[PDB]
């Protein structure tokens, strides 16, 4: 992988840049934001999904789509309806693929062509402990076990071990349409260097056949910590 040195080709400030490869640029479109900007509005067909929904979940909703469609734009797309497929999946635009995640302080959106990006999975959390009992649900005995030995001691390595299996989810089901469960990939972590970022691996334990490729075995990935939020990435 090899992601950008920090800060350059006008990074500096942008989370989601500390987990994309260098070599991903030149197909993925990406934006994000750390708020809801007064104003934004869900398109018409868009609106029905958070009709009965608090004002705290429409934002989301809102916000994290209207960064979609500035991604979208940036590739030459024009303004679309994200919907959600049967199990909750966005549905994007004729021959494109992305990803969506949101959390407190945190909406972003990484879209490319499906010509030159097989998938895209992101995933954002706060960067904090889990609450109790959440670590022994989402993860494999062999994987708590490795956390200790492959991550930092002064992170959240269980928040960030359930941010990665949310990544790996969400590109994996666009190709796959089956669910994946938490104890159905093992995760081995790296840390780099400087301590705040690293690469992951997703091994599969099910059948990891796809509908119009080879078989998912493992998927590669990034996680990074900056700014009080975890961050992890797939890109297939
Ligand atoms: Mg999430
Ligand atoms: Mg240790
Ligand atoms: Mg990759």
């Amino acid at each position: 992988s090899g992601l950008v040195p920090r800060g350059s080709h006008m990074t500096v400030g942008t989370l989601v840049a500390s987990v994309l490869p260098a070599t991903v640029f030149e197909d993925l479109a990406y934006a994000e934001l750390y708020s809801d900007p007064p104003g934004l509005t869900p398109l018409p067909e868009e609106a029905p999904l958070i009709a009965r929904s608090v004002a705290k979940r429409r934002n989301e909703f809102i916000t994290v789509r209207h960064c979609a469609r500035i991604a979208l734009d940036q590739l030459g797309v024009p303004p679309a309806p994200i919907l959600k497929g049967d199990k909750g999946e966005p549905c994007w635009p004729d021959g494109m693929v992305g990803s969506l995640t949101h959390c407190a302080g945190y909406r972003g959106a990484v879209v490319g062509r499906r010509d030159a990006v097989r998938s895209v999975g992101i995933d954002a959390e706060p960067h904090d402990v889990l609450p109790n009992g959440v670590l022994d649900a989402i993860s494999l005995p062999a994987e708590r076990a490795d956390m200790p030995r492959t991550m930092p001691a002064a992170l959240h390595w269980d928040r960030i071990l359930f941010c990665a299996k949310e990544a790996t989810y969400k590109a994996w089901f666009p190709l796959t349409k089956r669910w994946l469960g938490f104890e159905d990939a093992h995760i081995t972590f790296e840390t780099d260097s400087t301590g705040w970022t690293g690469r992951f691996v997703s091994r599969i334990l099910i059948d990891g056949s796809t509908l119009s490729g080879p078989p998912l075995t493992t998927l590669r990935g990034r996680w990074s910590v900056e700014r009080g939020l975890v961050l992890t990435a797939i890109v297939l």
